[PDB]
This record gives structure tokens, C-alpha cells and sequence, in this order.
């Protein structure tokens, strides 16, 4: 029986930016670093950044939308947004969809999110104003 | 700050086939469909499927190492691996370097992985067997 998320691991093009952007922009721990990767945590995430010269540095409009979103409270949403906006790091995608949501890019173009809310707000949300095609299980 | 994953997001180019991989075959708990996606949880995890047009099947040589890991426990880890492959479900890396781990691919060849083990645990048994170059902070 599976448990939960073991660890997600990102492909990077070059260690040291992509460092650089998960622990001080990001704000995340780091735990290890070696010749090709690094292992960070943000809370029970355990991260690992891998260096991969087969990792392209992809345009948002040339990956589809598999992505990857952090949770921060409603309270600290907006000023880790204007960090990230200070920084330079460009968006890929405007909100449209219940609790709040800032989606940004990494590094290589791998596609993130800062979102407010857990499983439990969006199926509220969904029960009272279903998809088109919605059935609940 | 950042606290978490909040959620994992896979495209995929057919939504009834993934839904049934991730239900039916690794045994997550699937909470809603529609049209055009789906919600499902492993543990803590939320993960969604989103059918996404942009989708491509992914030979596993023409993706970089970017990929997914969930946890199972040592007891059973080997069961559960040995059912997807007797199911015929692909397959990625042999090479255990980071423990114990049974790589697989999705119908849409997401990068997937079975791992036994925490973050704590990894550093443990790296400081033992490191990879090369490696610090720990
Ligand atoms: C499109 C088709 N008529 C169909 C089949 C099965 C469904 O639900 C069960 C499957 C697991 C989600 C569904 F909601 C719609
Ligand atoms: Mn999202
Ligand atoms: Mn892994």
C-alpha cells in the first residue's frame, strides 16, 4: 500500500542556480549537497535536485501542465509573491480557480505554484459548483 | 513560507486509463471526476490528473530525470513491485543508487518510483555510502 509522496525530484541543468532558487529564494532546508544533486526539505517535502545535462531549459508554452504546488498560508501569500516578483521570476499562468494561487517558474521552466487551500477546500468548493462531468466518489 | 507540497499535478493525455492506473492498479483513493480531470489522494498526497491536449507518451530515453516517488513500506515493497511488473507495467532505471526503489513509468511515461525509506533515513545510510563529492549541513 502506497503511503504518500516518498520524495519529488526535479532534473536540473546546473546545481548551483538551481540551489541558489529552492533554498534562498524558496527558503527551503538543505540537508546534503554532492557533485550531482542536492536533497532539500520544506516541511514533510523531501526534495531532490538532480543534475541532468539531458535537462532542457523549457518555455512554458513548450511543456504541458504537470506541476508542482507548495502550501503557504493566506497570510504570507502575498509578500512571497512580491519576493518572487523582485527576483525577476516569471509567471506562467493567471489564478482563475478558488483559493488563492501564484503560478511561477524554476530555473529549467519547471512549472510551480504557491497555492492556499488543501483537498478538503476544493472538493467544498466542487460539491457546491460542479465541473462539467462531475461525480464525487 | 513554504510548508509542504500542497499538491502534484500530471497531465495526461487520457483520463479513464490514468484514473484506472492510479486507482485501480497503485490503489489511491480516488475522491471526484469530470470532464476533464480528476482528484485523488495517496496518505497526504494530493495528486491530480489533468487531461491536457499538450500531453505526449514519453519514451522513457526522451525524458530527463525529473520523476515522482511514493512511499510503501518494507514489508510491502517487493509484492507490490512484483505485481506491476507481472502486470506488464514499464519500466525506467534497475540501478538502486538511492536505496530501495522499483522504478516504473505511467501510461503517459511520468517517471514514477516505489521507495522504502524518509529523507533521515537516506542521509543516514549516504553518510555510510556517499555519493561522490557529498556534504551534509
Ligand atoms: C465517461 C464515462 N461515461 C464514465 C465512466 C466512469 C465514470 O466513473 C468511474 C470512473 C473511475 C472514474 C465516469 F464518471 C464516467
Ligand atoms: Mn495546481
Ligand atoms: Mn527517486
Amino acid at each position: 500500500m502506497l503511503s504518500g509522496l516518498n520524495h519529488l525530484t526535479l532534473a536540473v541543468s546546473q546545481l548551483a542556480p538551481s540551489v541558489a532558487f529552492y533554498q534562498q529564494l524558496l527558503g527551503m532546508t538543505l540537508h546534503a549537497r554532492w557533485d550531482s544533486g542536492a536533497y532539500l526539505s520544506c516541511g514533510d517535502l523531501w526534495l531532490c535536485l538532480s543534475l541532468d545535462p539531458q535537462r532542457r531549459v523549457t518555455p512554458p508554452e513548450e511543456s504541458d501542465y504537470t506541476h508542482y504546488a507548495f502550501s503557504i498560508s493566506e497570510a504570507d501569500f502575498a509578500s512571497f509573491a512580491a519576493r518572487l516578483e523582485a527576483a525577476g521570476v516569471a509567471v506562467w499562468k493567471l489564478n482563475r480557480s478558488e483559493g488563492a494561487s501564484h503560478y511561477f517558474l524554476d530555473p529549467d521552466g519547471h512549472k510551480l505554484e504557491l497555492h492556499v487551500g488543501s483537498l478538503a477546500q476544493r472538493l467544498a468548493a466542487c460539491r457546491e459548483q460542479p465541473y462539467k462531468g462531475m461525480v464525487f466518489f
